[PDB]
């Protein structure tokens, strides 16, 4: 098993959990592809994954080898024999979603993994009911700014019927209007979904923070457009505690990060629509979403406004402006009473998570490049922590866009 | 051939050079160990490495397979048959030193790889001569602050003979002293080598920045304790352009990063003593050396002096203090006319190096976790650049401590 060192403390662990990694990553002894954004790209195989999952379930409740464990294994085996697939028990779906979060190598927020509200929407039958489920998710999770982690699980993939899909990458996203100059007004990460919304009859705005409609896909159905009720979309105007002109930038962000395009895989079953939400780490907004050159790209405007020497790199004008933007985000969310965590607190809690998981399971799949925050990397403890990246199931997986 | 994307620009390249990776890294399809600091830990073997290097060499000078190529190959064959090793020609040594730097996946400064002064010390004998070679290295490389990359190559390992070894990890290091107060005065990274110099007759100081003596090891002799003439060790007292109290913290650092504990491998030959130097990237000093919790750990000291609110993480007092420490580093080296590069300029140049290397040989081994700076990660272009990590030879490799 790989030896894993913390270089801040000298402490040494061994990741015995990685030996159990089923699905393969992109690395080989010849070359490491750890930095790649996309690393990854029927009866007996399903049973192997199902059996393994049921084993995980009954371990988590300290009833391994029990009568109930054996009977449930036999029950899954019989259903897979009769139908080629099976249904999770409610309890299993809840456990499976929590495990999928727990297994997500790129999530720094996994200290929370046991605190997850699971909405079972597996009886959903239309895009309209999907919209209702989504609105209930948003209302619950937002909780008027006291954010609560939740996942809504729509029906699993099954042969002979199309998937449920939420086309939007997140439930709340700002329009990106591909301006004609090749530029973008709004969020450039959302130019494609924005144009698909327009294609499907949405009347666009012209702002930088226009909330997109939902394109909800029921099985074998073109996507259907649904407008989120404004009262359900909590937003935070950005201001800075000491730079009063900052508020005149007219920047905003939304309260609720609710990822809606990943596939949830539990015991070999696949849920292509299972949006999940937590709360933001402030660097996601302050550093990536606002300061990435290919996103809102506000770094230079702020630095110029702060009167920084932007003609020379060595003045660290980029670093100084980014810090103040991150300050504005944290200050603004706290002022709005919307849950948010800074990258220092998040990474400190992740270190506690790693320690819990070493005790609980003998390791923790972690993607160092994604866990270390995009600013102040070595100022956080995770920078100094060696990490082992591997794929466990249940899992949140990337999947092709449905168009 | 791995596809490699830049996510800021969307451009795609294919790393065809990774296919030539000679050694095996720690990663497998089951688990990625790319974040590990220590990834790595007979005549037919030596010959096959020697041959491949000679082929590399003659290919790079467009003497592909010519008459000289065939004669050099036969020379090394007879040498190894006669002696068990062989001797590099001076130009092969220069070529091999440059390629070992060029191949170093964790070096962000490789845009400079074609410019390296190679001091051939292979005739060295006795630690006394080592010291002279090292002093001439330090003097040449420092160049009154106009730093110039240089390597001094001491005699290679060979059968039955000892090794030349520089016990110090760098030619310039500050001492670290412990107490039954528990803490360390000076650099905690150098506590081991500091007690060794003391155990070898050096009488210690009591300062935070006591430059260490050199512990040089001729083959099969005890290490000999040499003192660097203080006018050879150019240092930069650290001050801040606007925070006038920063100078009163008494911080300083040295001009010349000269790494003296890595092993240089060329053509199956191993040079355990081959110190190389360049110049610093500012984050190495201002972020890692001064702000790492297990190094000088000054961040809270600086934040207190900046009157920052250190009781909550969300004030980003750590980020603001780090930025000003990096400012002080850049300002102090520039005012002292000592070569230094900030992390924005260095990562921008590494992007240019990536493009040059894509053209030169179809790719470039790069370790994302080490190329991305330890502050302002995503504010630099390398953050958004997927990278392939692999081991090429000639190479610089870690090696066990002599003791
Ligand atoms: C409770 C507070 C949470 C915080 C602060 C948090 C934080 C984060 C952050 C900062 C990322 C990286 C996102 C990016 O850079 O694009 C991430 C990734 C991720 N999070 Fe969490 N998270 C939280 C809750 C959750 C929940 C409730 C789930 C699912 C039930 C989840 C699942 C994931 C997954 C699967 C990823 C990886 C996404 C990818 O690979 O692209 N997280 N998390
Ligand atoms: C000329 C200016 C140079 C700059 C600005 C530079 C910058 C850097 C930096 C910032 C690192 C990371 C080191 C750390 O974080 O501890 C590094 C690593 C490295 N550099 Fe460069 N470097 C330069 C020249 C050179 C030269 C001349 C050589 C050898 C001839 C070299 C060989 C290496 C190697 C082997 C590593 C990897 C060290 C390791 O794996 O531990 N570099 N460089
Ligand atoms: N898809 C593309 N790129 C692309 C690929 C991957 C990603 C990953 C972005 N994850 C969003 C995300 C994920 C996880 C967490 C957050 N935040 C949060 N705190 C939370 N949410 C939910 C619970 S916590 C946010 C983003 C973009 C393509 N672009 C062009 C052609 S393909
Ligand atoms: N040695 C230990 N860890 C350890 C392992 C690896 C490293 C890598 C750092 N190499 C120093 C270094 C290397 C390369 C570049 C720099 N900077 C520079 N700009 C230059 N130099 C020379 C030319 S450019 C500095 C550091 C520490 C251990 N600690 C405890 C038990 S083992
Ligand atoms: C190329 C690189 O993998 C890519 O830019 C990654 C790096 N680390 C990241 N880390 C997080 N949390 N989110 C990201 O989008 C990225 N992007
Ligand atoms: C654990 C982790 O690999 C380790 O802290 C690495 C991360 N990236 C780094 N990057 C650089 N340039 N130098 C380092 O020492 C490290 N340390
Ligand atoms: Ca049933
Ligand atoms: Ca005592
Ligand atoms: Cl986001
Ligand atoms: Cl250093
Ligand atoms: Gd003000
Ligand atoms: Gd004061
Ligand atoms: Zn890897």
């Amino acid at each position: 098993f790989p030896r894993v060192k913390n270089w801040e403390v000298g402490s040494i662990t061994y990741d015995t959990l990685s030996a159990q990694a089923q699905q393969d990553g992109p690395c080989t002894p010849r070359r490491c592809l750890g930095s790649l954004v996309f690393p990854r790209k029927a009866p007996e195989q399903l049973l192997s994954q199902a059996r393994d999952f049921i084993n995980q379930y009954y371990s988590s409740i300290k009833r391994s080898g029990s009568q109930a464990h054996e009977q449930r294994l036999q029950e899954v085996e019989a259903e897979v024999a009769a139908t080629g697939t099976y249904q999770l028990r409610e309890s299993e779906l809840v456990f499976g979603a929590k495990q999928a979060w727990r297994n997500a190598p790129r999530c720094v927020g996994r200290i929370q993994w046991g605190k997850l509200q699971v909405f079972d929407a597996r009886d959903c039958r239309s895009a309209q009911e999907m919209f209702t489920y989504i609105c209930n998710h948003i209302k619950y999770a937002t909780n008027r700014g006291n954010l609560r982690s939740a996942i809504t699980v729509f029906p699993q993939r099954c042969p002979g019927r199309g998937d449920f899909r939420i086309w939007n990458s997140q439930l709340v996203r700002y329009a990106g209007y591909r301006q004609q100059d090749g530029s973008v007004r709004g969020d450039p990460a959302n130019v494609e979904i924005t144009e698909l919304c327009i294609q499907h009859g949405w009347t666009p705005g012209n702002g930088r923070f226009d909330v997109l409609p939902l394109l909800l896909q029921a099985p074998d159905e073109p996507p259907e457009l649904f407008l989120l009720p404004p009262e359900l979309v909590l937003e935070v105007p950005l201001e800075h505690p000491t730079l009063e002109w900052f508020a005149a930038l007219g920047l905003r962000w939304y309260a609720l990060p609710a990822v809606s395009n990943m596939l949830l895989e539990i015991g070999g079953l696949e849920f292509p629509a299972a949006p999940f939400s937590g709360w933001y780490m402030s660097t996601e907004i302050g550093t990536r979403n606002l300061c990435d050159p290919h996103r809102y790209n506000i770094l230079e405007d702020v630095a110029v406004c702060m009167d920084l020497d932007t003609r020379t790199t060595s003045s660290l004008w980029k670093d100084k402006a980014a810090v103040e933007i991150n300050v504005a985000v944290l200050h603004s969310y706290q002022l709005a009473k919307v849950t948010i965590v800074d990258h220092h607190a998040a990474t400190a809690s992740f270190m506690k998570h790693l320690e819990n998981e070493q005790k609980a399971r003998g390791g923790c799949p972690a993607d160092w490049a994604w866990i270390v925050p995009p600013i102040s990397g070595s100022l956080t403890p995770v920078f100094h922590q060696e990490m082992v990246n591997y794929f466990l199931s249940p899992a949140f997986r990337y999947q092709p866009d449905p168009w």
